[PDB]
Parts: structure tokens; sequence; C-alpha cells
């Protein structure tokens, strides 16, 4: 398993139920700056269903990267986490940021 997706996922794991986080925050946790749109491929080369929870990591711009099927494919797993995303895929991150201060 390639070293940067070990460190990518191994950080991810630390978010918890119904909150999400930019790849941006991810990357520099892994520890590579510039890494946040290969986060992304990354949860998006996942199934829809893997071990690791990949829909708790969306874009800067509080919005799901993925798109078509794959937006509601995400949508409904963070709808079974409890947050309010809107039909376009639109997050409120100010209120749904991953904060591990809880």
């Amino acid at each position: 398993m390639d070293q940067f997706l070990v460190q990518i996922f191994a950080v991810i794991h630390q978010i918890p139920k119904g909150k999400v986080s930019t790849y941006g925050e991810i990357a520099k946790m892994a520890g590579y700056p510039g890494y946040a749109r290969h986060v992304g491929k990354a949860l998006g080369n996942l199934p829809e269903g893997s071990k690791l929870p990949w829909f708790r990591v969306i874009n800067s711009q509080g919005k799901i990267s993925l798109k078509g099927r794959d937006l509601d494919r995400q949508k409904q797993k963070l709808e079974a986490e409890g947050i309010e995303v809107s039909e376009i895929g639109k997050i409120a991150l100010r209120k749904y940021k991953w904060q591990p201060l809880e």
C-alpha cells in the first residue's frame, strides 16, 4: 500500500461521526503539502462503503468533490452521519468542520 495513502488515510480515521474536514488539512497532517487534490483522488478511488470513512473529507469551498451519482453517494453516507447536505452537494464547514477538541 502506497505510503502517501497510508499517511492521509491514517489521519482521516481520527474524524468522528458527523464531522467533515478539508483535503488541505488532511494533507498537512499527513505531511504532504500541495497533495490536497491527491487525497481527493484516493477517496474517490475507494468503494462506496469501505472500512475507511471517505465521505468525511470535502473541499475548502464546503462542497462535495464527487459529482453525479458519486455526489449523492457521499451525500447519502453523510445523511447517515447526520449532516445537512444541500441538494447541489453543499455543506456548512463553519459548523461541520472536524475539530479533534471534543
